[PDB]
């Protein structure tokens, strides 16, 4: 059976057995069900299930070349389609309350979850809620006598952790941090200090390549009990690296990607976010430059935005770009090869996964 | 020690272990730390800790009648304290969403998080979901050898799910189930057909009862190693009746207690509510009367909140409400009584739970 439609039979699955569940045991009525039905389809559905797909790959790689029971074949990719939908679930939840968090108008070409008429924030919030809860709910019912349960929910739960650690760099990037206070609303930074790039990776490293890379690589290697055929650190560093190239592309593209071809009218100027953009702008302009960057950036006004996107446009960022790609080129082919070592077969899964990132 | 100080010197061993962990694992910085401090401290004190001192009290009781080592008897003290701050950051969690979606102005007597200058909506957000992340790594680290890790980990998930799910029942308690539909908003019911008993039970059981009785009385038992000392569907009974009556409390206070003590101003007749007040006028209501409700419940108008409010008044529901407290005090007893057979102690606990609710 192809990998892809195993995936996808699994989801229905998952779905079955959640609402079953909640009829069961949970007192549900059919209406509110099929509202939960339509939530999870609208919110879990529809984009490339890369990191879903990538638990099915590592664990696809480990299948071809370990011996066992043709069951035993089918136990591990149920296993590793049941941990992809664990992580497609959990980006979810993230997708739903970061569309409220920061008042998102569409994503994916469709309106935002809380947008929908019959749903509002009022209810969105707590179906972002129950979005991550029914990870957790796969879990232990999916993997109850698993050996590699324990590491799992462990994993899982630090890397939720973080992203929403990350979550909060991301929302406070533009603030001074030692201004941060409660009691004291917020003003935008005026001195950009905040805006390098040490700081920029680190929003990255914990909003974005926890969920999206750590996450699929090593469930990848618990479903298949290959965590020993791998050096933990080189796949932290590895899963950091091409994370934080997803997110440059991304930042990128929120610019200067077509809204009809990025799902989205980007507003990182707008919203005065700690871009990729910005940095490397604020990285080598003169102070003609920076000056015209502060009295232009984060501001709704659209003449000010297209002085900021001229500004980027003059600072020639994309040879500034295929500079830092051709540095992550050499660091990941740096990383597969120390894994080759260990395990040629993971090596080719995280080729693969840089491939996907790379190339899109 | 006594039990409270106990209680509140883990609440700052927590809070040291979480905030110095950020900073060592995580890159936190110290003005986000502080932050991160703060919101704690707002957001998980100044109640009355009922639910978290619950299974200290459960443990205590326990540690009455077992022999164990002075070493044993504070692990397991301390392990109840940890478990009842897990129950009290899930309640936070809870709260500052809650208050969020609801668009609630005060809670104890303080501004809602969200409304705090240097907060807002984008953060607090983010904020709550940090605070349920937080009980998870509480118990990852407080817990990691402890035979009772996973019989704790799947309770509390099973109860954060029925707690979502019944948040889910409330907020669309005052629309018409056959018209629920992420496409198309939600009107008001004009028949007030689902405002029934046993629908405003199940909304209860589920938004309540788990996470405010099931949950301390259940943990209590867990961090003691004395689930078999009890009939688990009896304890599920007790909680599910005693909660119901606690909520029916709460319903008739966000009518008439005065809102400086209630630490709040009471909305439910303008957000239409399914309150115990509304369901009982509704089962004793004559045609004249039940038009009258329909022509003032649910709107924000004063003018109409005051019809509803007298229309109870001389509907003398404080007579309905003595007769279901005599019923609950009779069925409590009951079950207390069927506790005893098996643990004395844990029979008390449950008295001292009642007694708490039943005064208050
Ligand atoms: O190392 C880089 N980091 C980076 C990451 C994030 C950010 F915000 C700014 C810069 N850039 C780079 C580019 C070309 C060559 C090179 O040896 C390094
Ligand atoms: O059993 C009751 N349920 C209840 C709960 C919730 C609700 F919405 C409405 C009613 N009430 C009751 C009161 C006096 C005596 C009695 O034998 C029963
Ligand atoms: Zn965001
Ligand atoms: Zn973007
Ligand atoms: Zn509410
Ligand atoms: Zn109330």
């Amino acid at each position: 059976m192809a990998s892809m439609e195993r995936f996808l039979s699994v989801y229905d699955e998952v779905q079955a057995f959640l609402l079953d569940q909640l009829q069961s045991k949970y007192e549900i009525d059919p209406n509110r069900a099929r509202y939960l039905r339509i939530m999870m389809d609208t919110t879990c559905l529809g984009g490339k299930y890369f990191r879903g797909m990538t638990v099915v790959n590592v664990a696809e790689g480990f299948l071809a070349v370990t011996q066992h029971d043709e069951a035993t074949k089918e136990r591990i990719l149920h296993d590793a389609c049941v941990g992809g939908w664990m992580i497609e679930f959990l980006q979810a939840h993230y997708l739903v309350e970061d569309d409220i968090m920061d008042g998102s108008v569409m994503r994916r070409g469709k309106p935002c979850w809380y947008r929908f008429p019959g749903v509002t924030t009022q209810c969105a919030i707590n179906d972002g809620i129950i979005l991550k809860s029914w990870t957790q709910i796969m879990a232990w019912h999916y993997f109850a006598d698993r050996p590699f349960l324990k590491d799992l929910l462990c994993l899982f739960q630090k890397v939720d952790y973080a992203t929403a650690v990350g979550q909060m760099y991301d929302v406070t990037s533009m603030c001074d941090s030692n201004k941060l206070d409660p009691e004291v609303a917020q003003p935008m930074t005026t001195d950009f200090a905040e805006f390098t790039p040490a700081i920029y990776k680190r929003i990255v490293k914990y909003k974005t390549t926890f969920y999206t890379y750590l996450l699929p690589l090593v469930m990848g290697l618990l479903v298949s009990e290959a965590a020993a055929s791998v050096e933990m650190n080189l796949v932290e560093r590895v899963a950091h690296l091409i994370g934080e190239y997803f997110q440059v592309q991304d930042d990128v593209m929120d610019c200067f990607t077509p809204p009809e071809q990025l799902g989205k009218v980007g507003t990182d100027i707008e919203d005065a976010k700690c871009s990729w953009l910005a940095v490397t702008f604020l990285g080598k302009a003169n102070a003609a430059q920076v000056a015209e960057f502060k009295a232009n950036y984060g501001e709704k006004d659209p003449a000010k935005v297209a002085v900021v996107k001229r500004l980027y446009s003059k600072a020639n960022l994309q040879a500034d770009f295929a500079a830092y790609e051709a540095e992550v080129v050499r660091e990941v082919e740096s990383l597969i090869e120390q894994l080759k070592v260990k395990s040629p077969t993971f090596a080719e899964s995280v080729a693969v996964v840089w491939e996907k990132t790379h190339k899109r």
